[PDB]
């Protein structure tokens, strides 16, 4: 610590595996090292020493003052831990979704993290898919009669990674973002736990009773793809541009997050997005309730 004013923020990385890696390999990136630096990284596993700097200790990342900032990329089940230890500490957060697999848990962290005065930031990188601004676009002053989210893909550790309603909650942030705030009529999910077999099966409505259908499946056997079909009274909407994972989207992610650090957020901005964040995360446990 020196008391000249710095021009960064220090980062810690928490925990690791793809997404801890991206974001320790975005950070290498030029324009995104104008405002923030590594400062060290937290592992369930021994790596010691990556990108130059050392591997540390939870309990040292928490108390260290050369840390303004922490990005928490561990397994989702252990996100609201770590995001409610690091705000406590006086750390500014990011967090890969779902932030929490618990609506009154998140509520309890946005609390905690308006009380600290600190930035609680949840990623969501589908809103910045390019063929999620293609949909944005022509769903535009068009009325939903009926459409479908399907996402299929391999067996996820429900331990681990949540409940599918939480860990498939990127979907339904889709539909919501989409068309507005749904009301859940229903859901229901399947599993042949023999064949390694989960469909979760959920009916929501606009505000305006266009009815949607999302649908979350994994299998051993299925190749990861996502099915939308929208009907609207004028016309119907079933493909979406074929484009790869961009490296970058979760640049533009921490470009937000950084416009948040600096206070370049509006009050609107930040109250739709916790509103929008805090109504998904209510849907994906009352889906949870539901299923049984």
């Amino acid at each position: 610590m020196d008391a000249e004013p710095k021009r960064k923020f220090g980062v810690v990385v928490v925990g690791v595996g793809r997404a801890g890696s991206v974001r320790l390999r975005d950070l290498k990136d030029p324009r995104s090292a104008a405002f923030l630096n590594l400062i060290g990284f937290v592992s369930r596993r021994e790596l010691g020493s990556l990108d130059e700097v050392r591997q540390i200790s939870l309990e040292d990342a928490l108390r260290s003052q050369e840390i303004d900032v922490a990005y928490i990329c561990s397994e989702s089940s252990s996100h609201e831990d770590y995001i409610r230890q690091f705000l406590q500490a006086g750390k500014h957060v990011l967090v890969e979704y779902p932030m929490t697999l618990s609506f009154a848990a998140a509520q309890e962290l946005w609390e905690l993290a308006a009380q600290k005065g600190r930035v609680l930031h949840e990623e969501h990188v589908e809103l910045l898919m390019e063929e999620f601004e293609f949909l944005r676009r022509e769903v535009l002053g068009k009325e939903l009669l009926k459409g479908s989210l399907r996402f299929t893909a391999s067996p996820l550790e429900e331990e681990r990674f949540g409940f599918p309603a939480f860990s498939g909650i990127s979907r339904l942030t889709w539909l919501v973002s989409l068309f507005g705030e749904l009301s859940l009529i229903s859901a229901t999910l399947e599993e042949r736990k023999e064949d390694q077999y989960m469909k979760m099966t959920v009916q929501l409505e606009t505000q305006n009773k266009g009815l949607l259908s999302w649908i979350e499946e994994k299998g051993p056997g299925l190749k990861r793809n996502r099915y939308v079909n929208f009907q609207f009274t004028s016309g119907s909407l079933e493909e979406v541009p074929s484009v790869g994972v961009n490296k970058n989207i979760f640049l533009k992610d921490q470009d937000i997050f950084v416009q948040k650090l600096l206070d370049q957020v509006s009050a609107e901005d930040l109250a739709a997005e916790k509103k929008r964040i805090m109504h998904c995360l209510g849907l994906a446990s009352d889906i949870q309730k539901l299923c049984h």
